[PDB]
């Protein structure tokens, strides 16, 4: 089986990761574009980037709160090689199709171990962050987030979702549970890959989960952009219709969550998969 | 697969053998305390395993950036609030395993008995037995997603109950030992509080400590926080468990060497100094 090509993406000295973002974070008025509702947004608890290397985790560290976690929604296996964040990238990210968070754990403890301290590690570098030509690292430690987080004193949850897409309905009846689970001084740090579709999705439920009955759908979507996500709304102007027509299935979820949103404020007293039973 | 077992009810608060650096030793008349130097500094507590509310209550008291570290190799993780595990003879679960394959063996006997009636989980005697609960359907969860819950960090190291740690846990954790932040405190817990987090309470003692702070007085210090006694062995009745406690103390003088030669983990690491 194709394990994916062994790909960069963040350098070791690279250091706040690109769109990160708090719930605290500015949303300014121009002449031609107002300012979506901001009710409810500053007392959500809640961060996202795209992926971090050591010494950006460090970093941000120093600005996180107390009993922070970081929730790391990459089903693609990745971790770190010294300061480097690398990851094994399929065609369109897809990697480890279908498979949940202890399947994802375990294959890529199995394929970071095998570039543990051996030298001429070749890395692949995308045109857009440094490339196209490859990085050749090592002999340098390799470790996953899991472990890294764990060695700033940060709390660590993974939940596999697929880049580009939704996350599936057994992921988000997962995260519902563990949002309530969370005590009330419990803060949340999302990231995926580039910090854009995934990371979005999930500050925007639990924006939902705290907000949906008082605050319209639209200006939910639109704050989580204005923040410094991605906008989930946005389409091409017809160049991408797949990827449009892909955004699509995500948008249609991410009502059909508002909605649910609405029916079991903070995700009570129905969890996601009973309310789609009913 | 192992057994079934009960390790702390849900209804259990504090767990036993919970004792932190701070804890009081104090003198008795026929027991000295032994060096108190550099004990209270090291950010560090442990514990025998505790249920989810023993663990957001001891979240109460746990500095900032806190870690759970578990030792445990055993399959294990909570059944509701109760803590379970799968226990295998003499608790010998997933023999020389490490801890990302624990995981996920771990995870699918986790799920196995998520939100399941009818689950009988065995009670030794010392843990309220011998009849054993019925319990389900109750939500299973791993201890890594317990800890992610209260904004904990969680350090999975696997190793056998009863005995030392692998050379490469070791290596493990004196790498981890070192990429800590000075404010990173650590609990270290096992099943019973005793010999496994004993002993890594002592290894992140003498990282610290060994050059200045004799070895048997480290030994007792951790016996006397709260700890196991590492030195000690049966009158001749368990033969087989005092070998373990030897070749346990062996390791531990060896460990105190290295730390002695590469104080905190430096320059040299436990395998490295190991091959010279």
């Amino acid at each position: 089986p194709d394990v994916g090509v062994l790909t960069l993406d963040a350098p070791a000295a690279s250091a706040l990761p690109h769109r990160f973002r708090t719930c605290f974070f500015p949303l300014t008025a121009s002449d031609g574009a107002a300012v979506p509702s901001r009710e409810g947004l500053n007392g959500l608890r809640v961060s996202g980037s795209s992926q971090f290397s050591l010494a950006g985790l460090a970093l941000m560290r120093e600005q996180f709160p107390p009993r922070a976690v970081i929730v790391d929604l990459r089903r693609e296996s990745h971790g770190f090689l010294g300061g480097n964040a690398v990851s094994w990238r399929l065609p369109d990210n897809q990697g480890n199709p279908g498979r949940d968070a202890a399947f994802v754990a375990e294959a890529e403890a199995a394929l970071l171990a095998a570039i543990d301290e051996r030298p001429d590690i070749v890395v692949a570098r995308e045109a857009r962050r440094g490339g196209p030509t490859p990085l050749t690292l090592g002999p340098l430690p390799a470790v996953s987030e899991a472990q890294a987080a764990a060695s700033l004193g940060l709390g660590y949850l993974r939940l596999a979702v697929s880049d580009h897409t939704r996350p599936d309905d057994a992921v988000v009846e997962r995260f519902v549970r563990f949002s309530r689970s969370l005590p009330p001084d419990v803060w949340l740090h999302f990231h995926c890959r580039g910090g854009a579709g995934r990371t979005t999705t999930f500050m925007t439920l639990v924006d939902m989960l705290r907000n949906a009955p008082s605050v319209a759908f639209e200006d939910i979507i639109a704050r989580q952009k204005a923040l410094g996500g991605s906008d989930l709304a946005k389409t091409s102007d017809g160049s991408a219709p797949g990827r449009d027509a892909l955004a699509r299935q995500r948008l249609e979820f991410l009502r059909r969550f508002y909605e649910y949103a609405r029916a079991n404020p903070g995700g009570a007293p129905l969890g996601w998969t009973a309310w789609l039973a009913g």
